[PDB]
């Protein structure tokens, strides 16, 4: 259960993720998209691999991550699904981006 450095690295990108912070715009993310809830006309057609927040925190949490590579593929998939779906100018877009850039910035600070 030691996490690398690299790993732990990223537990505190997750931590942060994850805080008052940047809850006003993490929040969309914090549990998968209720496609039903939320009347997501053919979401899991358009979106074949869902990924949300709750999902990488189980994986960090259960040590399950090989590598910080495989941290940041399901961060970008959870991105990316946000904007192969919606509409340029959706507001959950607009947050999706706010988060991504506090992501990309700090995975970036990685030692290597
Ligand atoms: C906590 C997870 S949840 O149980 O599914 N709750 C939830 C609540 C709000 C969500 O996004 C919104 C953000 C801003 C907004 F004004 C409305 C939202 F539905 C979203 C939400 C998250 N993600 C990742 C998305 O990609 C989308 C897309 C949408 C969405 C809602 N309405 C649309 C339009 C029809 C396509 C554009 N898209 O809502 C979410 C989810």
């Amino acid at each position: 259960g030691k996490l690398s450095e690299q790993l732990k690295h990223c537990n505190g990108i997750l931590k942060e993720l994850l805080s008052k912070k940047h809850a006003a715009y993490a929040w969309p993310f914090y549990k998968p998209v209720d496609a039903s809830a939320l009347g997501l006309h053919d979401y899991h057609d358009i979106i074949k691999h869902p990924m949300d927040l709750s999902t990488v925190k189980r994986k960090m949490e259960n040590r399950d991550y090989r590598d910080a590579q495989e941290f940041a593929a399901d961060v970008r998939l959870m991105f990316s699904n946000c904007y192969k779906y919606n509409p340029p100018d959706h507001d959950v877009v607009a947050m999706a981006r706010k988060l991504q850039d506090v992501f990309e910035f700090r995975y970036a600070k990685m030692p290597d």
